[PDB]
């Protein structure tokens, strides 16, 4: 899998819209992740005390973490697949410190795609959803290969 230039344009066009409100996107994505997949919340010592959606929405610290995560993702996307240097540290921490299964990265991808669809219907039609899925799959494929190297 390599994305075409066309596919990259679609991804980065929608991403530039996300960047108008990184914090609101990060909140919506983590919340969707935690509600859809409660096991994910449990990996976060920082957030596992949050028991309701309203509590999640009211946490400034969760918003802060959403900004962190999305900002790293944005830097990866803008490398258009040349993201070896960005991925290495992220794979290392996620495999060896945070203990995040690959499957949980698939759930994370699903959350991103869902939120982009809610917030950007006109810039996120089928073609753009496809391209974004391909980009997120490429990310996951590469992280997975690092996990295997490390024996996760
Ligand atoms: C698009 C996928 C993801 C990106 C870009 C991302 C990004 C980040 C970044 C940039 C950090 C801070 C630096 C570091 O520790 O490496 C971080 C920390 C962390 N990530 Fe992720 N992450 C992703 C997926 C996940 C998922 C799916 C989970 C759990 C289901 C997870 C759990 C965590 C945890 C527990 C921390 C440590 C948070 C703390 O206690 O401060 N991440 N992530």
């Amino acid at each position: 899998m390599v994305l075409s230039e066309g596919e990259w344009q679609l991804v980065l066009h929608v991403w530039a819209k996300v960047e108008a409100d990184v914090a609101g996107h990060g909140q919506d994505i983590l919340i969707r992740l935690f509600k859809s997949h409660p096991e994910t919340l449990e990996k976060f010592d920082r957030f596992k005390h949050l028991k309701t959606e309203a509590e999640m929405k009211a946490s400034e610290d969760l918003k802060k973490h959403g900004v962190t995560a999305l900002t790293a993702l944005g830097a990866i996307l803008k490398k258009k697949g040349h993201h070896e240097a960005e991925l290495k540290p992220l794979a290392q921490s996620h495999a060896t410190k945070h203990k995040i299964p690959i499957k949980y990265l698939e759930f994370y991808s699903e959350a991103i795609i869902h939120v982009l669809h809610s917030r950007h219907p006109g810039n996120f039609g089928a073609d753009a959803q496809g391209a974004m899925n391909k980009a997120l799959e490429l990310f996951r494929k590469d992280i997975a290969a690092k996990y295997k190297e490390l024996g996760y």
